């Protein structure tokens, strides 16, 4: 079994928390309960014939560099209806690589089922994510759309 410890950043209420337990936990709630310290918790899952163990670490986003320490691959998260959240992510991008240098990142687009209060046009979010070079995905935790796909690119892509 192959253990990749992930890690998920971005400003606070973005839904790190919720993207992490709706794919570890199978649950989602509306209900807004800012993270105490580093959380972690785990999903095992299988990339072509290989176990793999997803070791995701959570903390909020309002940091130690032990929570970078050894990350092995980011997710980079910012909210649909949250304008603040969208400029910080080069900050964010930043602050990883400082840390740990060149690993498998993606970008997403958390709470895209409030399309109705987004401040981030579909243009812009893709032009952020041609200029950072990064693979990017719309999810809603809410809905259970895309949070499978965007840990599945990250383990495939270590694993390459
Ligand atoms: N509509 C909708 N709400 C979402 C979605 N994901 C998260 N939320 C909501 O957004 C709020 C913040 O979510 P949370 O996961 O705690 O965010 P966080 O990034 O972990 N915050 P912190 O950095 O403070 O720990 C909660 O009220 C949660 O229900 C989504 O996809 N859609
Ligand atoms: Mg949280």
């Amino acid at each position: 079994e192959v253990a990749i410890k992930m890690v998920v950043v971005g400003n606070g209420a973005v839904g790190k928390s919720s993207m992490i337990q709706r794919y570890c936990k199978g649950i989602f709630t509306k209900d807004y309960k800012k993270t105490i310290g580093v959380d972690f918790l785990e999903r095992q899952i299988q990339v072509n014939d290989e176990d793999v163990r997803l070791m995701l670490w959570d903390t909020a986003g309002q940091i130690t560099k032990a929570y970078y320490r050894g990350a092995q691959a980011c997710v980079l998260v910012f909210s649909t209806t949250d304008r603040e959240s969208f400029e910080a992510v080069s900050s964010w991008r930043e602050k990883v690589v400082a840390e740990v240098g060149d690993i498998p990142t993606v970008l997403v687009q958390n709470k895209i089922d409030l399309l109705d209060d987004s401040c981030i046009k579909n243009e812009e979010a893709e032009a952020l994510a041609k200029r950072l070079k990064l693979r990017f995905y719309r999810t809603s935790v809410k809905e259970d759309l895309n949070v499978n796909e965007v840990f599945k690119y990250l383990a495939e892509k270590y694993l390459q």
